[PDB]
C-alpha cells in the first residue's frame, strides 16, 4: 500500500527514501499550485549534497508560463543532458494535483490525476537514488511510497 513520509511539508523540502526504488515501486505526490507559481520541480536525487550538488536521476520540472509545460532531465556530475519536454501538461495555477510516478525496469512512467503523463528513460540506475527534493512555487500536501 502506501506509506507516506510527509504531510504538509515545508518547501523546499528534500527527505530520504526510506527505501529502494526497484521496479514497481510508486511514488505518490499530492499538492496545489500557487496562483503566482512560475514552476517547481519534484527531483529524485542520490544523497542530499549541496556542494557538491547531488546528482539528480530524474527531474520533473511543471513550468507555467506560456500555455506551459513540463520539463524532464537527469544531472550527473553538476551537468545537465537533454532536456526531454512535454507539452501537454494538466498542472494549472490554483488547482489541486496528484503525482504518481512509477518505477519501471527501463523507466519512470508518470501520471497526474489520474491520466497519464510521460514516461522518462533511465540514464542512472534507479537503485541509486535514496532522496527526493521538491522545490519551488507549490504546496505540498502529502509525499508517500508504495513499495
Ligand atoms: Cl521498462
Amino acid at each position: 500500500n502506501l506509506q507516506n513520509i510527509i504531510y504538509n511539508p515545508v518547501i523546499p523540502f528534500v527527505g530520504t527514501i526510506p527505501d529502494q526504488l526497484d521496479p514497481g515501486t510508486l511514488i505518490v505526490i499530492r499538492g496545489h499550485v500557487p496562483s503566482d507559481a512560475d514552476r517547481f520541480q519534484v527531483d529524485l536525487q542520490n544523497g542530499s549534497s549541496m556542494k557538491p550538488r547531488a546528482d539528480v536521476a530524474f527531474h520533473f520540472n511543471p513550468r507555467f508560463k506560456r500555455a506551459g509545460c513540463i520539463v524532464c532531465n537527469t544531472l550527473i556530475n553538476e551537468k545537465w543532458g537533454r532536456e526531454e519536454i512535454t507539452y501537454d501538461t494538466p498542472f494549472k495555477r490554483e488547482k489541486s494535483f496528484e503525482i504518481v510516478i512509477m518505477v519501471l525496469k527501463d523507466k519512470f512512467q508518470v501520471a497526474v490525476n489520474g491520466k497519464h503523463t510521460l514516461l522518462y528513460g533511465h540514464r542512472i540506475g534507479p537503485e541509486k537514488i535514496d532522496t527526493l527534493g521538491i522545490y519551488g512555487k507549490v504546496n505540498i500536501h502529502s509525499i508517500g511510497f508504495s513499495f
